């Protein structure tokens, strides 16, 4: 009964919904995470265990923080820390000055979280934008990964077919295959991020789904000129290493954090305005809010 008794409910943030709340004692603001256990079968109330297991676990500057996972009856609670900067890319648009310097920043926060998730044994499985959210400016503007629902737990370099999760758009060729997976998913799903960081717009797309699906399974992506003519040649090598079809020869997160292009921003990575990315990322997030 601890929720209702100290949290006050606010409104709506985003099988489950997520409220901003407050706690009454003190008046900290936090997210909570509200599932509705009633009538859940044996299967539904081992992913929820399973979800704040793992939300116990990971505790790192670029994920959010758990800070009570409360019981009731016929709801659970998982109450995170409140970050107050907003979606990633909603923030980009914004930007008067965006460089591929800002997009390393980005992405190296990002291979952070998932780095950590590797090594403790958790496999994200549905990187996406709408999971990247920004600490506040005035603490810092750290991008913060969040939502492990469909988070698995693996063993090492354990690897089997634990079954479909994830967005078309980001969807690794092993998951479409239903080949058996595991870490590297999530270094795919990495490397279509970083390529819409930079232009705006996605490697992979058709408005055929199935057409999609085929691209994505042949690795099929480009770099038409003009707008990739001003990017640095080791942007597209990072990109090159994160979209590998063979899941073994495909870059690491902790091998992504020492390429030159991350570890060298200030001498590598170009530091030009690149206003067409900004232009095309405001379409992008337009469609994707339907
Ligand atoms: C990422 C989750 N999932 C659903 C489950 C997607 C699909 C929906 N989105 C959300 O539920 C959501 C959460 C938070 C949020 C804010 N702090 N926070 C802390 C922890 C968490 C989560 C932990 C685990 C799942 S969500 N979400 C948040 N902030 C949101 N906003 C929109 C801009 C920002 C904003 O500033 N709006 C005032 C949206």
């Amino acid at each position: 009964t601890r929720f209702t008794d100290e949290y006050q409910l606010f409104e709506e943030l985003g099988f489950s919904v997520v409220r901003r709340c407050m706690k009454i004692p003190t008046g900290q603001e936090y997210a909570a995470k509200i599932i509705n256990t009633k009538k859940l079968s044996a299967r539904d109330h081992q992913k929820l265990e399973r979800e704040a297991r793992i939300c116990r676990l990971l505790k790192h500057p670029n994920i959010v923080r758990l800070h009570d996972s409360i019981s009731e009856e016929g709801f659970h609670y998982l109450v995170f820390d409140l970050v107050t900067g907003g979606e990633l890319f909603e923030d980009i648009v914004a930007r008067e000055y965006y460089s591929e310097a800002d997009a390393s920043h980005c992405i190296q926060q990002i291979l952070e979280s998932v780095n950590h998730c590797h090594l403790n044994g958790i496999v994200h499985r549905d990187l996406k934008p709408e999971n990247l959210l920004l600490a506040s400016k005035s603490k810092g503007a750290a991008v913060k990964l969040a939502d492990f629902g469909l988070a698995i737990e693996v063993q090492g370099d354990q690897q089997a077919w634990f079954g479909f999760a994830g967005t078309p758009g980001y969807l690794s060729p092993e998951v479409l295959r239903k080949d058996p997976y595991g870490k590297p998913v999530d270094m795919w799903a990495c490397g279509v991020i970083l390529y819409i960081l930079l232009v705006g717009y996605p490697p992979f797309w058709d408005e055929d789904q199935h057409r999609l699906y085929q691209q994505i399974k042949a690795g099929a992506y480009d770099f038409p000129s003009p707008e990739w003519d001003t990017v640095t040649p080791e942007a597209k090598d990072l990109i090159n290493k994160m979209l590998t079809i063979n899941p073994a020869k495909r870059i690491t997160a902790s091998e992504a954090l020492k390429h030159p292009w991350i570890c060298q921003r200030s001498t590598v990575a170009s530091m030009m305005h690149r206003q067409e990315t900004v232009d095309c990322l405001k379409k992008f997030n337009a469609r994707r809010k339907l």
